[PDB]
Formats: C-alpha cells, sequence, structure tokens
C-alpha cells in the first residue's frame, strides 16, 4: 500500500539515458518533491509494452508486489508512473551492473569479491523464493552494484508481467534469455524456483569468466539440442573442481536434483572462508576486501542500509 | 580509529561553493574512489587559518572525536585531508541548512515539522552532552536538513579547533568565555526562536556590543507570533542567568515530544490545515531514496 509511490509526470524528469534491455530503457532521472527545489537522482525504467492488453489494475498489483520486497540483496521498486506507458522508479546505483563491473575490473577482482557476490546473489534469490517469487531473468546484467562489496538483484517478475512473443523463443539472440534458461523453460515455458537456480549457475559462470558470453557463437535455436546432448558451459580457468561442480549441479536436467538457494548460500559461504582454496587468481593477496576504515567510509556515504556482514577469510 | 578515513588530495575534487561561515568555506565535492570510475557527491569544508595554529597531532585527535559521534541527529565527520590546509569531508545534504529552509518555506511549514525539529535537535544535543562534548556554536545555520522530516546537527567541535556569534551566546560565555552544556542550552533556545520566527535574525538592528548589557537588564528575544506561551516559556528558561536553572536537553526532548503530539495546540499558524507530515507512502519513498539510516520514529499528532 504505502510501499509504492504513485508519481505524476510533473514531479520527475528523465535526464540521461543509461542503456536498455529486453524489458525497457533505463534513464538517470531527477525527482522533484512537490513544493521543494531540490532535484534528487533516481533511476527510471520506461518499460516496453506488455504482450497482452493487461488491465492497469494488474500492472499496479504486480508493481505493489515488487515494492514489497525487503532484503539487503534485492532492489525494491519505489515508485511507478502510469500514463499511456509504464515507468518504474527506484534508487540509482552509480556503480552500474555487475556484468559491466566484472568486465571492466577483470584484472583487479580477487576471490573474496567473487565468492561473496555468489553468496549475496544466493541470499537475494533465497528471499525471492521465500516470497514465492520466481525471477525468470536472473543474469549478471540484472545484478546491480550498490558498492563493490554489496550487490542487489533487480528486474524480478518483469518477464512474467510483460511476457514475450513466442517468436522470440526461436529468434537469434533476441529478447528471450535462451542461453540462461533451464531446458524445461526453453521447451515448455516452465518457470520455477529451480529454473531460477539454473540461471543462477549461469550467472556464477559469467562472474567467474569476468563477463564472457555463455555459449558464444552457438545459435539460440540450437541450445535446447546441445543441452539434451549433455553439453554444458566450460570450466572457467580460475575455478577449482569444487566450484565448477556446483555450477554443473545447477544445470541438471532433473530440476529437483539442482541445489536449493538456501544450500548455495551455505556452500559459497564456506568457500569464502578459505577463498584461495577454491579460486586460483594470480595476485590474489593484493585484492582483499576493504579495510574497516574504507568499509565504514563507503557505508556512511553510499550504503546506510543494514546488511549481513561479508564473509572474510579465516 | 577506523571511523576516520584520511584522504589524498587526488581522490576528491571541489566542484561548487555551497556557502561559507566563520570556520571556512563549504564545497560540494566529488569523491573518486581509486581504481573506480564513479564520482560520489560529498560536502567539503576547507577551514580558514586557525587563530593560533594547532599541532597536526592535535587536529587529528579532535578529528577522531568528531568521527566518533554516532547519533541520527548529529552529523558524523567521515574523512579528513591534512595538507597545507585542513579539509573535512561529510555526507552531502542536498536540502541544505535548516535556517535557509525555514526562510524559503516561511509560508508553507506546518506546526508538526517545527515541533519535531525541536525534538530532533534536542536529541542530538542530549547525545553530545552524554559524550561530555560541548558544541559552542549551535544555531539554525548549523542544523542540516537530510530530509524535511530528519535534521542533524553539524559543526560540532569546530569552535575550539579554531566571527563570534554573540547573539546566540549565553551571558557567561560573552563575559568570561565559559562554555558548557548549559550554555549550549542557551543557544538551543535561540535556535528554536529562529525556527519559530521562520528564520528571523535575533536582536535585529541591535549592535552586538550592546547584547550583554541588554541581557543583564533582563530583556530577551520576544514571543514569536506563532508561539503559545508553553513554547515561549521554554525559550525563556533557556536564557536564565543561572546556568543550572536552564532546562536539560533530556527534559526538552520530553516537552517538545508532548507538544508534537498535539501540535496545533502549541503553535498557532495561519492555515495550519494547509500542511502536515508526509504520509507513510511519502516517508517510505524519502527513506529508501536518500535516508536509509536508523532513526527514531516521528512524533505525529493525536
Ligand atoms: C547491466 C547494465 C547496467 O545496468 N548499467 C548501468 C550503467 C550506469 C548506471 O548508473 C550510473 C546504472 N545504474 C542503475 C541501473 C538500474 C537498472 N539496470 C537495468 S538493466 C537494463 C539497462 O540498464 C541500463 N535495469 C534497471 C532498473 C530496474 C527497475 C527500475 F525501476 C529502474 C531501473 C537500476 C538502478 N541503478 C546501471
Ligand atoms: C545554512 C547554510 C548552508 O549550509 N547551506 C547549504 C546549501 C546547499 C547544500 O548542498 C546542496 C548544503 N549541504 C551541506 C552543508 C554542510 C555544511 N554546512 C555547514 S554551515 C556553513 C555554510 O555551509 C554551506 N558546514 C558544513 C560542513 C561541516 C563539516 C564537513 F566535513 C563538510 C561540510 C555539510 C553537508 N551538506 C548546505
Ligand atoms: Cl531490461
Ligand atoms: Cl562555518
Amino acid at each position: 500500500q504505502a510501499l509504492l509511490r504513485i508519481l505524476k509526470e510533473t514531479e520527475f524528469k528523465k535526464i540521461k539515458v543509461l542503456g536498455s534491455g529486453a524489458f525497457g530503457t533505463v534513464y538517470k532521472g531527477l525527482w522533484i518533491p512537490e513544493g521543494e527545489k531540490v532535484k534528487i537522482p533516481v533511476a527510471i525504467k520506461e518499460l516496453r509494452e506488455a504482450t497482452s492488453p493487461k488491465a492497469n489494475k494488474e500492472i499496479l498489483d504486480e508493481a505493489y508486489v515488487m515494492a514489497s520486497v525487503d532484503n539487503p540483496h534485492v532492489c525494491r521498486l519505489l515508485g511507478i508512473c502510469l500514463t499511456s506507458t509504464v515507468q518504474l522508479i527506484m534508487q540509482l546505483m552509480p556503480f552500474g551492473c555487475l556484468l559491466d563491473y566484472v568486465r571492466e575490473h577483470k584484472d583487479n577482482i580477487g576471490s573474496q569479491y567473487l565468492l561473496n557476490w555468489c553468496v549475496q546473489i544466493a541470499k537475494g534469490m533465497n528471499y525471492l523464493e521465500d516470497r514465492r517469487l520466481v525471477h525468470r531473468d536472473l543474469a549478471a546484467r540484472n545484478v546491480l552494484v550498490k558498492t563493490p562489496q554489496h550487490v542487489k538483484i533487480t528486474d524480478f517478475g518483469l518477464a512474467k508481467l510483460l511476457g514475450a512473443e513466442e517468436k522470440e523463443y526461436h529468434a537469434e539472440g533476441g529478447k528471450v534469455p535462451i542461453k540462461w534458461m533451464a531446458l524445461e523453460s526453453i521447451l515448455h515455458r516452465i518457470y520455477t524456483h529451480q529454473s531460477d537456480v539454473w540461471s543462477y549457475g549461469v550467472t556464477v559462470w559469467e562472474l567467474m569468466t569476468f563477463g564472457s558470453k555463455p555459449y558464444d557463437g552457438i545459435p539460440a535455436s540450437e541450445i535446447s539440442s546441445i543441452l539434451e546432448k549433455g553439453e554444458r558451459l566450460p570450466q572457467p580457468p580460475i575455478c577449482t573442481i569444487d566450484v565448477y561442480m556446483i555450477m554443473r549441479k545447477c544445470w541438471m536436467i532433473d530440476a529437483d536434483s539442482r541445489p536449493k538457494f538456501r544450500e548455495l548460500i551455505i556452500e559459497f559461504s564456506k568457500m569464502a572462508r578459505d577463498p584461495q582454496r577454491y579460486l586460483v587468481i594470480q595476485g590474489d593477496e593484493r585484492m582483499h576486501l576493504p579495510s574497516p576504515t574504507d568499509s565504514n567510509f563507503y557505508r556512511a556515504l553510499m550504503d546506510e542500509e543494514d546488511m549481513d556482514d561479508v564473509v572474510d577469510a579465516d
């Protein structure tokens, strides 16, 4: 109720485009509180139109759910503007998304960061599962960096809200994330918490390869066939067999043989307590988590919300 | 202590002057974390030359104390840059200071905000008193607006670290340069008077050289147009000659909180039905966007 603010077009302005995805276009924006003269930075997403003529009441009902999430590793929807088109407002994250972050910092990222990101994403997804919410598009592009030590999931439930034309399930690298999807989602549009776990495994692979594209060069139309033949994403060079095995379990054909997010939290938390045993990165001792001084400073400036302590090495 | 980050000159940049005061110039700045590509707004105060220069070790010791304050209504010093000058770094407050805010909103501020600001300032000062820290320069200009519903005291400790606010000062501070928690209570009374007059200058048109004589005669700032006598008697007790006759900050929290529960009974403002606190919807939006720290609940009406 009081969790989702209904904005008028007169009280916010899109300022500079930041990029787009299958769900819409994202802008850095400014919120102007009524009667005030300050301009408050916000992130605004102008959504693509839904594949069906959904009642506005169901868009609002779905947005109320998105505004109801309360977890340090899930981005809460803060506001909505409904005109002819739908616009979503949330907190702006200046560090951008984790996919861009690992690509741009590939030679500066140590094992402690990689393993803690895996923990935090699993915690966010476990919260979504506890709320009975299936994400449907978990990917590194949909994990946002609040600080380098604090990541948060976004864009959950948008695939279910906006839908996708079935032509896109057979197009070449279109709006349907075929190469992140469980086989049962590709074949029968079956979406469950356990198919989210499949996408979690692909997300981890993106991180451990510092943002490589999964199944690069393979047509989207052939993915279901190569998956049925038992082919999977390769072992990243920095991953020990323990880490790769977790990823491989995420991609089992039988969905209920895959790990659960609550188990993934525990296993990645265990590895983070001895990070150099599970990931092999040249120069890893240069790339520790921030000092208490730097962490205190980061949190006071940019990240005052509560969060579980990161897992340090033993 | 890990509460104070010492910054290099090369990792931040001043981009605009926001204002100035007796202690230095305030800039909006951008913090550039090393190896990152983001620029994070900050507020930077470059201090002027101290009257008698202090040893670097002593500047650091006082900075560590300033970084040690942990209360929702006191601004914590976050970092320092010690070179040929002293530059203090804190979180930027885009709403600015409360003095400018009440002046800009002279025709739009409701009684619930005014009384709640009095509560929050008293809570911050009570915290400083518990830490045995004297502010020495409490004034509406040194109260910052994080959101309209959440204000915070700033500039603690600068006065002794380093153009004298005679019209905010207790008589014993004017006469004998004595500064205590009870002389902070005097300045709190002047600060409340500033808020309730929507930012009027105290003793306007009266030379500062005459203030101590006027106080000794028993004259004080007048009852603000909107204040019932309940509120004005609190102010007058703040300005008693006997420092131990003045109220305690702990008591001021209780009294203003009681009044904030029935605000239109204690402040009489034209069209007060115009204005009021944000709904839970607008408060959740403000908090999630720019005020995620833990804070005591607002005092709402009946
Ligand atoms: C992975 C690509 C990306 O997000 N880059 C990026 C670059 C610069 C930024 O700020 C300086 C941000 N900050 C940000 C982004 C989002 C967000 N990102 C996406 S992915 C599609 C293309 O985005 C560029 N969607 C959102 C979003 C979801 C819901 C909503 F209500 C608003 C935006 C959110 C917050 N901050 C990212
Ligand atoms: C009452 C005058 C005022 O503060 N105006 C003002 C205008 C615009 C702002 O941001 C857009 C801010 N924000 C702010 C100010 C300060 C701060 N204010 C002062 S009072 C002297 C005049 O300053 C403008 N001192 C400070 C300060 C103290 C310590 C430090 F380390 C940095 C700054 C702090 C944060 N945000 C204010
Ligand atoms: Cl998108
Ligand atoms: Cl100043």
